[PDB]
């Protein structure tokens, strides 16, 4: 009934702190709202589907802490199918491996330049020290992709992506921010990996084994159906306070949920009001992730890797990866419905998405066989009450600056990771441990068994799955753009 740290929240990252606060030999506990530990990752497991998993899923190059700490739980990966060609869905028509227009493509390439060339200037530990984090943090994702854009084509292109990467639709989202973002997680081809083939990965057997894995190690330590509603902080022994009024005293509390969920808490006393607004002011993306399996792998059988960016307004499904099981069982495609369609179809029944999906994957793969899938697993975190949403946290206009660099800040003894937490692939799982290490060397370091400089260690890069550092043609570097090329008129 009572221990020398806390984390509240059993996702991949109050887990990662908890098993290493263990590592060293300190009583950890950790208290968990769900039935299940994995948050954001969810690895529904039926007969109809062997394993699937219905959140964090695709593991790459660069991403080590996730890797590593993976492997060692003892957990194998795969690569994702990408062997045969892409299709690109638009106007109505289909396209095959592909990103037809010059100028297009001149704003084409000069955007996704632009917005790398322009990260350049962000520091990943503090964004909001960068040199025009004033301006851009004012200014919003749409703002600036329309600046930067001069053809719809390639605007229009801008705008999936800003969808498709952090699941918001661009006029809600911070122009710095977003730039931020896709910067800690190594920029544009890094986050959207593989044009015309390369390298996602998923864990063999659903990556909720992470979290699960550890709550052995864990064992009791970890108790299930336990939200954490009142954190008084008070007096040299921590009181932590339950929903079921189960509580609990330490030394030590992690904040590990994230910033929205964060804020709902109880903290005596009050966390002090220049984050207790930021906590508030974060909202989480839309998403629903959906799995059509089918019998036949069919899409292969047309030559078609199973892939498609679909930019045509009613398609529900936005962005699409082939699931098939890795042994070439349980042939599926997993798309995602998103953003502001994510509201939209979500009032709608299972049965009807169902439908809908089918009936357009079937207008793209141009075969019939879509419309007679074979099981279909969905699962919407619009709609989940420990989450608020997919993927992360994010960023709304002005807020960076005006409160954003507290996000990390240890009040107390009460200190936060999690995935919004993080600094290196932030958002994503490997973000997650990044996060959990760091809080638990935090508490660690407090108790004496960390030194101060010690508490950020650099991460070896995974011998295992080595990312390559990237390449920029000529052209890409010295073609005009729109902007441009007029001055050249002019
Ligand atoms: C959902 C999702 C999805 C759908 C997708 C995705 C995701 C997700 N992701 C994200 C992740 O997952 C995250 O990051 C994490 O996991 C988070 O974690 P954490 O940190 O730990 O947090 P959480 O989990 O949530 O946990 C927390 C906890 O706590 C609890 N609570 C609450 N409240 C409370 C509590 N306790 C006590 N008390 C109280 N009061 C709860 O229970 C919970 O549990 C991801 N990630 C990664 O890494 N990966 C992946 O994949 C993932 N996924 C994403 C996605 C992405 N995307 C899609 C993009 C990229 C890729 O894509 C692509 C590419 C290519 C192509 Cl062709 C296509 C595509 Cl699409």
């Amino acid at each position: 009934h009572m221990f020398d740290v806390v984390v509240i929240g059993g996702g991949i990252s109050g887990l990662s702190a908890a098993k290493l606060l263990t590592e060293y030999g300190v009583s950890v506990l950790v208290l968990e709202a769900r039935d299940r530990v994995g948050g954001r990752t969810y690895t529904i497991r039926n007969e109809h589907v062997d394993y699937v998993d219905v959140g964090g899923a695709y593991v790459g190059p660069t991403q080590n802490r996730i890797l590593r700490l993976s492997k060692e739980l003892g957990i194998e990966t795969y690569k994702v199918n990408v062997s045969e060609r892409l299709v690109q869905y638009v106007k109505g028509k289909t396209y095959p491996f592909r990103g037809w227009n010059p100028i297009a493509y001149l704003d084409y390439n000069n955007l996704w330049r632009t917005i790398d060339n322009m990260g350049k200037e962000i520091p990943t530990d503090a964004p909001w020290e960068a040199q025009h984090a004033d301006k851009w943090d004012k200014m919003t994702m749409k703002e600036l992709i329309d600046k930067i854009c001069w053809t719809k084509t390639a605007r229009r292109f801008a705008y999936l992506f800003v969808n498709i990467n952090v699941t918001s639709e661009p006029h809600e989202v911070s122009a710095l921010w977003f730039l931020w973002y896709v910067k800690q997680c190594g920029g544009t081809t890094r986050i959207f990996s593989v044009t015309n083939g390369g390298q996602e990965r998923k864990f063999v057997g659903g990556s909720g084994q992470v979290s699960e894995r550890i709550m052995d190690l864990l064992g009791d330590q970890v108790k299930l159906n336990h939200p954490v509603t009142h954190v008084d902080q008070s007096s040299d022994n921590i009181i932590i306070e339950t929903l079921n009024h189960e509580h609990y005293e330490c030394k030590y509390v992690i904040n590990a949920i994230p910033p929205t969920l964060t804020a709902k808490i109880h903290f005596r006393p009050e966390l002090p009001a220049e984050r207790n607004q930021l906590i508030q002011r974060l909202p989480m993306g839309a998403v629903i992730k959906c799995m059509m399996y089918y019998k036949e792998a069919f899409w292969k059988k047309k030559d078609y890797c199973g892939c498609m960016i679909i930019e045509d307004e009613d398609a529900p499904i936005s962005i699409t990866l082939d699931d098939t099981k890795p042994d070439g069982s349980l042939p599926a495609i997993m798309g995602f419905i998103l953003a502001r369609k994510a509201d939209r179809l979500a009032k709608l029944h299972k049965e009807i998405r169902k439908k809908k999906i089918c009936e357009l994957y079937a207008k793209v793969l141009g075969s019939q066989e879509a419309l007679h899938p074979v099981h279909y697993e969905e699962k919407n975190w619009c709609e989940e009450q420990y989450s608020g949403g997919c993927y992360t946290a994010y960023f709304p206009p002005g807020i960076m600056t005006q409160y954003g660099r507290v996000i990390r800040q240890p009040v107390g003894r009460i200190f936060f990771a999690g995935t919004e937490t993080a600094t290196k692939w932030s958002g994503y799982m490997e973000g997650a441990v990044e996060a959990g290490e760091r809080a638990a060397r935090e508490v660690l370091n407090g108790l004496g068994k960390v030194t101060e400089k010690d508490i950020w260690v650099q991460e070896p890069e995974s011998k295992d799955v080595p990312a390559v550092e990237i390449t920029h043609t000529f052209w890409e570097r010295n073609l005009p753009s729109v902007s441009g090329l007029l001055k050249i008129i002019g």
